[PDB]
């Protein structure tokens, strides 16, 4: 029931996805690598005293505050839903294999009984009522590039010189690269324009994973993590075999000489993409302004910045579910791409332009290094795209993909298990489209605040707020999927968007306080994605670009958490154990030296001007700017650190660009 085809780098059609330059070449044939982090400069997280200062603090803090999450994952007391155990990784150092990415999700989504297409006539409003309010009255906006991100397919460059050539180019060529894609000319728009190709992947790491310990024992238990082989890969899961990848790092004693205390892990790979730049630039240009829209008219479903921020929202529900989906990006549908792209010409948007996007979601994939000799093969022809491994983490729109299907996936397991009686107001589209636009602004007595996967479902006063706690309580059983579009469960700790939704004996959203996760403070203190990159000169092309920032913005990000001091007591007594040093100390070193760096990046800081003019969020996004993808957005930083970050095609090329796309 068709394998997709597979082809070597040997083969002609792998190497055309490779430039004849060396950035090229090397990602082309990069070898299965590994190896310690530089946590902090001049420290490596497999450092005996780094292991020792884990062991100890991980124990003490799991000892001391030991979860507090009621029978219906509600977070009360000390703000604390699991162990500590989760630091226990020797950071640099991954789980064998990594998965191969299943080329198709058809199976593995009808094996999970979930829905090949809307099931209803009003989820086939809602969703197309989701495009025409997200995709209408859009304003022209800069195309912003991360610094320091790759072109990928084919010239993985680095440069923004290069970067931003590449992009006004595309934007001039779009349409007849659309239009070639159009009459089934895919080799032609990818070799002329570079519209095309495949999606480079690569495997970044998880720094923090599940580890349980067995008290009958007194062993560390790490969590399985089942991987695919590349045989269940092309077959979608037809043939071959999904298995536990190893954890174990009792390997790396053996292998590099490392001691590995006990209870220490790899850590846990997950799958990442890379984008054609020349075919994400178009989309991109389209999507910045839909983000815009989105987070202005639709800000209280959308938009989210502080803790505050959220609690304004939640105090005003009589009920607030936190839910979970299981898998979200893999499992996501095609038929909704092919929904989004149906509509979408509707509503009078460019053909060419659709199937530059249509294609953006179908497009083959380069497997990289999974594990050691293992890998360098293209899954898919990129002569006729027709993958459907779900959604790409590079397609130039993913999130507003992921926050398009979830959405309506929340609103529609509340129409359906508590709100029967709204269902008469979706009788066309004009009225779908009434409707969500009143839903979204929060005027329904349902509600919810959402970014793709996490969400907070609620409930105000009305006939709903009982099908809502009978919804609830579903979900607690967990015995019936409540939705027939993906996997979706309660939240065993409910939290949204790193931020602890703290309830009080009332158990009531009334009543309840959004806090900080500690436990996230000890994951980017401890357990970096990245290293310091030390190397790149330039950092505000680094990961990390100024780690030691972060401790500025600690209180206003973790303080209200309750155990707050609590921790901040525990590391400092740790790290006097481990290294016979004051933690506070080092940590205000780093934080000065960073703050006297990040005066050379920003032109309105003097030689030595103090982070006077910066806000929380602004530190946080200065010390990981992966929080800009799926904790905040460009808005939510001040405009002279958005420079730093980023940079823009003028609005002047994209202006014109968007009026040929866009309905009259
Ligand atoms: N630097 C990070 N620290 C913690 N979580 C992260 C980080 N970066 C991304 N995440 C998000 O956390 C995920 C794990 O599943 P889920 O969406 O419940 O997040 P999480 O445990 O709530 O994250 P956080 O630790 O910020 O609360 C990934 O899907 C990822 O997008
Ligand atoms: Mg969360």
């Amino acid at each position: 029931p068709r394998r997709a085809p597979a082809f070597p780098l040997s083969d002609i059609k792998a190497q055309m996805l490779f430039a004849n330059n060396i950035k090229a070449q090397q990602a082309s044939k990069r070898s299965f690598k590994e190896g310690a982090i530089e946590t902090y400069e001049g420290l490596l997280s497999v450092d005996p005293r780094f292991l020792s200062f884990k062991n100890e603090l991980s124990r003490y803090l799991t000892d001391h505050f030991p979860a507090n999450v009621d029978e219906y994952g509600r977070v009360y007391g000390n703000g604390v839903r699991t162990n500590f155990f989760g630091m226990r990784h020797m950071n640099g150092f991954p789980m064998i294999p990594a998965t191969w990415p299943l080329a198709s999700n058809l199976k593995k989504r009808a094996d999970a009984d979930l829905a090949d297409g809307p099931v209803s006539e009003r989820d086939n409003l809602l969703f197309r009522a989701a495009v025409r309010l997200m995709f209408s009255d859009l304003e022209p906006v800069p195309l912003k590039i991360r610094k320091g991100s790759s072109t990928c397919i084919p010239y993985f460059s680095n440069d923004m010189g290069t970067k931003i050539e590449i992009a006004e180019r595309a934007l001039e060529k779009a349409e007849e690269a659309g239009n070639l894609m159009l009459q089934g000319k895919f080799d032609d728009a990818y070799q002329l324009h570079q519209m095309g190709g495949a999606y480079y992947v690569v495997y970044r790491a998880q720094s923090t994973d599940a580890i349980t310990l067995d008290p009958k024992t007194g062993k560390f238990v790490s969590k399985d993590r089942m991987v695919a082989d590349f045989e269940y890969a092309v077959t979608g899961g037809e043939q071959g075999s999904l298995f536990a990848a190893s954890k174990d790092a009792s390997r790396l004693k053996e292998q590099y000489g490392i001691d590995v205390p006990d209870g220490f892990f790899c850590e846990r790979r997950r799958t990442a993409m890379g984008g054609p730049f020349a075919l994400n630039a178009p989309i991109m240009a389209v999507a910045q302004p839909v983000r815009n829209k989105i987070y202005s008219k639709y800000a209280y479903t959308f938009h989210h910045t502080t803790r505050l921020n959220k609690e304004e929202k939640v105090k005003e529900w009589s009920l607030c579910v936190a839910t979970d989906v299981s898998d979200h990006d893999t499992f996501w549908p095609g038929w909704l791409r092919d929904l989004i792209c149906d509509e979408l010409l509707n509503m009078g948007y460019a053909p060419w332009w659709v199937k530059l996007f249509e294609t953006s979601l179908k497009l083959p994939v380069y497997v990289g290094a999974p594990a050691p000799e293992q890998g360098h093969t293209l899954l898919g022809d990129p002569s006729n795209p027709d993958l459907e491994v779900g959604l790409s983490s590079g397609q130039g729109a993913t999130d507003l993909m992921g926050t398009l299907l979830m959405s309506i996936t929340y609103l529609v397991m509340q129409l359906d298990h508590t709100a029967p009686h709204l269902n008469s107001r979706i009788k066309d589209m004009p009225s779908a489209c009434r409707f969500l636009d009143s839903y979204w602004q929060g005027h329904e007595e349902i509600r919810q605040i959402s970014k793709s996967d996490d969400a907070m479902l609620g409930w105000t006063k009305g006939r709903a707020l009982v099908g809502g706690h009978r919804l609830f309580e579903m979900l607690k059983e967990g015995k019936v999927n409540p939705s027939p579009y993906m996997k979706i469960s309660y939240e065993h700790g409910g939290a949204f968007l790193g931020d602890i939704l703290l309830y009080d004996s009332r158990r009531e959203p009334g009543s309840a306080i959004f806090v900080g996760n500690i436990n996230s403070m000890l994951n980017n203190q401890f357990s970096p994605e990245y290293g310091v990159q030390s190397g790149v000169r330039d950092r505000s092309k680094r990961k990390r670009p100024f780690p030691g920032l972060a401790w500025a913005s600690m209180k206003d990000t973790y303080g209200a958490c309750p155990i707050y001091s609590d921790v901040l007591e525990a590391i400092e007594r740790c790290w006097w154990n481990a290294f016979g040093e004051s933690y506070r100390a080092y940590r205000e070193d780093m934080l000065k030296r960073d703050t006297l760096e990040l005066s050379r990046y920003v032109a309105s800081m003097a030689r030595q001007a103090g982070l006077a003019e910066l806000t929380p969020i602004d530190l946080e996004v200065l010390a990981d700017p992966n929080k800009l993808q799926y904790k905040w957005t460009e808005a939510d930083v001040s405009a002279n650190i958005h420079e730093v970050l980023m940079h823009g095609v003028s609005v002047e090329k994209t202006e014109r660009f968007l009026r040929s796309v866009m309905p009259r």
